């Protein structure tokens, strides 16, 4: 459940 907002946004499934 953890993404990024900086540039990759890279998204992990927790």
């Amino acid at each position: 459940g953890r993404a990024t907002k900086s540039i990759p946004p890279i998204a992990f499934p927790d």
